[PDB]
């Protein structure tokens, strides 16, 4: 099989390396980006493993008919957007187009806006197949499969007890930073979703493998989609952790107008603060050679199965220096990046496609997970299961 | 009845020159030169609203030898006070040097060295005149209070540490009253000493104690470097040991901390997006503008000098300190306490040259501290003018 991925970043760059350590399945894989040089080091790097040739091709993600004529030249089977968040819609267009099968990674209602149409070309649509969301999703219709009759709360842990090596920095954008720490708290419960305080609610919360850390309960994408599709829910809950160190700079940078987003003047020249910062702090790809510690991201579920109180713990664990030394990425990038490869391989041996006949725009927790998460498993993202 | 020409209309500057137009008795004609025009006027506007009358306004590029030497046989005023940008004491010293005019300067905190300033002495005692250094508090204040435990308290001072404390509130998440580059040489200097004869370093902010100042309370108080330790203990004889602490909150620490490894304390250019922009320099841009942080100040400063030494062969500790008030400076004259304690003993400084209390004949001409002055009439000229000192004696 042929697959057209685009987006050329630390996620991006796990999807290709482990599309290449699947050569039973993919056969032809072509990276597209505005950026050649990330192509070319992720190529290079894909090389160095022994993972073979990768094709290379230069795109703007903002025009449709550029993608168009992009996935003409390839016939690719299925489409893996990785590219900025704000080309979703226009990758999702051109697939439409070209009646291409489309995946993506790192509120849902223009995306789902979709399905009707992609209903008529008989075309699957992926949403969220990263980690949280994704995998976190899966967990939850693997347990409403198999452990529960029916899921009465939900929580979402994601622990990264990473050490970059540097006095402060980010993984991300550091705009993405701001919103965590700034937007307001957001959960369900009852029927009715429930603002609060940013970081506002705190738990101490035990991560196996890692131990106690302080954890804030923070609005998350994947909330959306499992309250639509999990019936019977009456709590579900997201939670981030954040160490006082972390929270001290971001409090001490916001005093001083270093997370400010509007433009303000220096010396005759406009400057944005935040992005400032971003040129001050280094650049995210060059920690992941640095990064050590553990990451732990699961679902902590309680419900009745045969009228009998039960509770579960799905999680993963991931080490960021055994993901360097694996793929050339840290941890955050891989958990992100293995499920995609995995949901591709589910459209490209028609395990999630024709199979079922299924056609339409899905999130994680509408397919049949069990292939999915026995996919997860052999791609380097075990499971451990706590039941009580 | 005497003409006074002021360099420099910042908010050490207002403070002057409030405090020479309280005193019409002596300071008959008060000129005030800036760079910026703004910044004079508006002390102008301020003083008229006052009822302290008039004062005249000139723009001089204090760089300028040839300018300041211009202005100054214009008005040709009996001394000239410096409290322009620090990089040009010595053009203005120079200035006052070919017209033969008094110099006082005060506020030169934005290494410090006496060195290049004390090396006008031999020409300012061929010309017959004066060159007051240092005439803020802490130098200055301490200085005279110094001298002052030197003359009516002890015969022999064995120990000296100064003490700076501000305790105020300027109700703002993080601010700094000075452009942000003097904020980070107090916390990223190196301490420094004098003990038994030697100068001694320090890690920055390695010595803490806690000290209780009187009217504020127990504060957190850090050995720094500063001015006055050079000349005072060239100018004290028998010190064995000279100390300055200041008070730095935990809140104020872990701020310039995270602002330190997030780069923002930066002095070399780096590029962003196309342009060149130094981080500390973007600092000054994004935090409030000190002037504007004068009107919510509320709190205490407490600056003084806690002294031991030998009395009629008795033990004797002393401490003297001034302690003013962030809101009752902002009410009199619209600054807070740091631009007040800095400027009345400028203003001060002013009054004992132009009354004759501090003059250059008969073989008192050249550059000198405050220490090595008669500060009786100084210290008594402080209490009028605002700042009285409370005497702690064991």
């Amino acid at each position: 099989h042929t697959v057209l991925q685009i987006g050329a970043g630390g996620v991006g760059s796990v999807v290709a390396h482990k599309m290449g350590m699947n050569r039973d399945v993919f056969k032809n894989i072509i990276l597209a980006s505005r950026s050649l040089d990330k192509c070319y080091a992720i190529k290079e790097s894909m090389l160095k493993k022994g993972l073979g040739e990768i094709g290379v091709e230069q795109v703007d993600a903002d025009d449709t008919q550029a993608l168009v004529a992009l996935i003409q030249k390839y016939k690719p089977k299925v489409v893996i957007n990785v590219a900025l968040p704000y080309q979703d819609l226009t990758i999702m267009q051109a697939c439409l187009e070209t009646k291409t099968h489309y995946i993506d990674t790192a509120e849902y209602k223009e995306q789902w806006a979709f399905d009707r149409a992609y209903k008529e070309a008989r075309i699957l649509g992926v949403l969220g197949a990263g980690f949280d969301p994704g995998v976190t999703n899966a967990y939850v219709a693997h347990a409403q499969r198999h452990h529960f009759d029916t899921i009465h709360t939900l929580d979402i842990l994601d622990c990264n007890a990473g050490d970059h090596k540097r006095p402060f920095a980010t993984n991300f954008n550091p705009e993405i930073n701001l919103r965590e720490v700034s937007s307001k708290g957001r959960y369900y419960e009852n029927g009715k979703w429930i603002e609060t305080k940013p970081l506002e609610i705190k738990q101490v919360w035990a991560y196996p493998q890692i131990g106690e850390m302080d954890s804030y309960l923070l609005y998350h994408e994947e909330l959306e989609s499992l309250v639509k599709n999990i019936k019977g829910l009456r709590r579900a809950r997201f939670f981030m952790t954040f160490s006082q160190n972390y929270l001290t700079h971001m409090k001490c940078l916001e005093n001083v107008g270093m997370l400010g987003i509007k433009e303000i003047e220096h010396q005759g020249v406009k400057i944005v603060p935040i992005q400032f910062l971003k040129t001050l702090l280094p650049d995210p790809a060059t920690l992941a050679k640095d990064t050590t510690g553990k990451t732990n991201i699961g679902c902590y579920m309680t419900g009745i199965k045969n009228n009998q109180d039960k509770t579960l713990y799905i999680y993963n664990v991931c080490d960021h220096k055994k993901c360097y030394e694996e793929v050339g990425s840290q941890a955050i990038s891989y958990t992100t990046g293995v499920p995609a490869m995995c949901a591709a391989k589910m459209i490209c041996n028609d395990t999630w496609s024709a199979d079922h006949f299924r056609a339409g725009v899905f999130n994680i927790e509408e397919l049949n997970t069990d292939p999915f998460m026995e996919e997860l498993i052999k791609q380097g993202l075990p499971y451990e299961v706590i039941e009580r």
